[PDB]
DNA sequence: AATTCGCAGTTCGCG
DNA sequence: CGCGAACTGCGAA
């Protein structure tokens, strides 16, 4: 099994490094072999010996062209030759294309901008994470000295923490008496004993909650500080801290550094995520937060540590316990994409879509485009027509079936041979047209992006065969989550395709994606209503609502069905409506926002604030408990009741003010806000006493009693003491419960005044 | 750093 | 000095 790939250097040539674990067993294989090359396109082929002589200095060095050599590939499907050019090093690309690029007789250069480990990769045919291998984990968390108003890492660290299959323990340099506390005398000797910890469990991954971002850089701090090599690379090293832009992220060479917390933040939406949210909306079992003030109050009085040590040493079981829930999913991720899991775990959608496309670009001789330049990023800014949307027959339903496409947009790329290489090709004898846009899609042969679409949706398809008949429940568990990697990775090609940085992008593909689908939808819609009666409720882009007025459940589930076998005889190729399911009373607020009932009881929510972050719990609890009233017993009384008892509770100050909580996302930096809304004032306030707010940081406040503007009276939820703080019960009610309520019993008769 | 389509709370500036 | 626009955030698909 390849773990990741890396390159050292040696008498000034490249040797690539591949990590693998194989039967148990750590390995590095060493390549000497591979030359990093990219590209160029050039007016007229005697210019090689003009660009052949370009050089370039590389601090001191001087960067030559190693050798070149003429190839025939495909560009867009079209037969193309350019200069393959070598370079003795990798760090030399960086130093010498732009030189190369701005030669008159240079018209572009292609692929200059693939790293070369990655590169090796994909040229080599290598897929990271293959192959029965258990790799050993070791989950680590640490708790630190906090004062405001000091630097980084000014203050010593408390306690480090670890956990994997045996157990969870803590070391610390003051007494705790705790059977799983490791006592030493001080700090250096608490680093030095979990370096020897790591070094003796020789783990495959190290598992932290945010150590990209805090946890390494402060035990970087420390070491320096203590004077400690932090060695806890498999090949010696100390942690390389990288640069992402905005943040940091660190490897731990040998290892694999899964972090959680990018991990968690891309795959679900909590309102928070604090250790201990995820954890609790994972699991379901409550974990205790200890705040740096009793951290630092229990350190320096001595006084209850025993509390200190046990939340530490549940931070590391529990990154443990998250570790063995998300680490298989991401690993059949690094599979699918044919990238380290250490890269893929930290990429977003467009980086992931865009590496899968290079190595198939690869594998079929097609020469990949380029990511924009700013020239090009600015015309790439004109937008395209979405999906339709029916303004909803708004209030209650009786009787809805809810019917829509297996996987409109893909339906659509296989079925119409969607692609960049297709799209306008002159001289096939077969085209689809997209309707209004008008775009002409070759069909004489599948296109890059349809092709590489219906291999996954094949793919898929044999994976959940497979599991079904599969004896090994560890094997199956990873086909599911293969089959789910397909599933997201299949439904990202749209997206990407209008996604202006995309080095496959295509405004005239994505736009005719939703051409389609604006067609086919909107046609299914007009003959469920002309040619069998039904009332079609709400839809939007791929689905629809529908009913039978005054027709009982079994009429419309049964006329639902002849309608499918009639309109699905209609729809070419790969399109097919299929049934989802129905409701038994759904009750549709505005476009985007409704709530539907199954005949089993179970309430589904979209859009409603009941699903958002940035309401208050006390609003979206008894929005919920209003929409049980009506969907579930159609019982109004009660519905109106549940807000009369809501409202009067606040008015009398016996909510709790954790369900008074507002959470709310900080974008950018603070700097350049325009406006100041209330969390943005908060986290203001904050960022003068020394806490970092970086863009995706998520303030939670709570509104005071007192008025003028709502930032005036916004403070963080930690700060809240309920004996010098009284909360906004008006504030709760006029602005919070009510607006989520009304606009639903608005629909009865109510107005917001019958419901305080 | 996937898309467009959409709702609504806060704040401020203007007749 | 009420109101609309602007900014802002987070949803659906």
């Amino acid at each position: 099994m390849i773990l990741d790939t890396d390159y050292i250097t040696e008498d000034g040539k490249p040797v690539i490094r591949i990590f693998k674990k194989e039967n148990g067993e750590f390995k590095i294989e060493y390549d000497r072999t591979f030359e990093p090359y990219f590209y160029a396109l050039l007016k007229d082929d005697s210019a090689i010996e003009e660009v052949k002589k370009i050089t370039a200095e590389r601090h001191g060095t001087v960067v030559t062209v190693k050798r070149v050599e003429k190839v025939q590939k495909k560009f867009l499907g079209r037969p193309v030759e350019v200069w393959k050019l070598y370079f003795t090093h990798p760090q030399d690309v960086p130093a010498i294309r732009d030189k190369i690029r701005e030669h008159p007789a240079v018209i572009d250069i292609y692929e200059y901008d693939i790293p070369f480990a990655k590169r090796y990769l994909i040229d080599k045919g290598l897929v990271p994470m293959e192959g029965d291998e258990e790799l050993k984990m070791l989950a680590f968390a640490i708790a630190t000295l906090y004062h405001e108003g000091e630097e980084f890492a000014e203050g010593p660290i408390l306690m480090i923490s670890y956990a994997d299959e045996e157990g969870a323990r803590v070391i610390t340099w003051k007494n705790v008496d705790l059977p799983y506390v490791d006592v030493v005398s001080t700090e250096r000797e608490m680093i030095k004993r979990f370096l020897r910890v790591v070094k003796e469990k020789d783990p495959d991954v190290l598992i932290t909650y945010n150590g990209d971002n805090f946890d390494f850089a402060y035990l970087k701090k420390r070491c320096e500080k203590l004077g400690i090599n932090f060695a806890l690379g498999r090949d010696g090293s100390e942690p390389k801290i990288q640069r992402m832009g905005d943040r940091f992220a660190v490897e731990v060479k040998g290892r694999i550094h899964f972090d959680l917390y990018p991990v968690i933040r891309r795959t679900i939406n909590l309102p928070t995520y604090t250790l201990e949210a995820v954890y609790e909306a994972v699991f379901g079992q409550p974990k205790e937060k200890v705040y740096a003030e009793e951290i630092t109050t229990a350190w320096e009085t001595g006084e209850n540590l025993e509390r200190v040590a046990r939340y530490s040493m549940e931070d590391a079981k529990v990154t443990y316990e998250l570790g063995k829930e998300f680490l298989p999913m991401e690993a059949q991720l690094s599979r699918l994409i044919g990238q380290s899991l250490w890269d893929v775990s930290r990429s977003s959608t467009g980086n992931l879509v865009e590496w899968f496309l290079l190595r198939k670009a690869y594998e079929r001789n097609e020469l990949a485009p380029n990511k924009p330049d700013e020239k090009e990023l600015a015309r790439r800014r004109q937008s395209y027509e979405g999906g339709y949307v029916k303004e909803p027959e708004r209030g209650l339903w009786e009787n809805i079936v809810y019917l829509d496409f297996r996987s409109l947009y893909p339906s659509i790329i296989i079925t119409h041979n969607v692609s960049p290489d297709t799209l306008n090709r002159e001289g096939c004898k077969e085209y689809d047209v997209a309707p209004q846009v008008g775009h002409r899609f070759c069909k004489d042969f599948p296109g890059f992006i349809p092709s590489l679409l219906g291999d996954l949706l094949e793919e898929r398809q044999k994976i959940k065969k497979k599991m079904k008949a599969t004896i090994d429940p560890i094997e199956r568990k990873l086909l599911d989550y293969r089959q789910r990697r397909i599933k997201i990775l299949a439904n990202s090609y749209y997206g990407y395709y209008g996604y202006a940085r995309a080095r496959w992008y295509c405004k005239e593909c994505a736009e005719s994606v939703t051409a389609w689908g604006r067609e086919y939808i909107t046609m299914t819609i007009k003959e469920i209503e002309e040619k069998y009666g039904f009332k079609v409720i709400y839809s939007d882009t791929d689905g629809f609502f529908a009913t039978i007025p005054g027709a009982d459940a079994e009429t419309v589930k049964k006329k639902a069905m002849e309608f499918l076998k009639y309109i699905n005889a209609k729809l070419p190729g790969a399109l097919e409506l299929e049934y989802e399911g129905f409701y038994k009373r759904g009750f549709f607020v505005t476009k985007k926002k409704y709530a539907v009932i199954d005949e089993e009881g179970k309430i589904t929510t979209r859009g409603l604030e009941i699903v958002r972050r940035d309401w208050s719990e006390i609003a979206k609890e008894t929005q919920a408990r209003v929409l049980e009233a009506l969907l579930k017993d159609g019982d109004v009384e009660k519905a109106v009741r549940i807000v009369k008892e809501v409202t009067e509770k606040l008015s009398k100050y016996e909510v709790p003010p954790e369900k008074l909580v507002i959470h709310i996302q900080i974008t950018r930096d603070l700097k350049d806000y325009k406006a100041t809304g209330p969390h943005v004032a908060v986290a203001k306030r904050l960022a003068a006493r020394g806490v970092k707010i970086r863009p995706g940081t998520v303030i939670s406040y709570i509104v005071l009693k007192g008025s003028g503007r709502i930032g005036d009276r916004a403070i963080p939820f930690d700060e809240f003491d309920p004996t010098k703080h009284k909360y906004d019960a008006e504030y709760y009610i006029e602005n919070q419960v009510l607006p989520a309520v009304e606009r639903i019993l608005r629909a009865f008769g109510y107005r917001k005044e019958d419901l305080r």
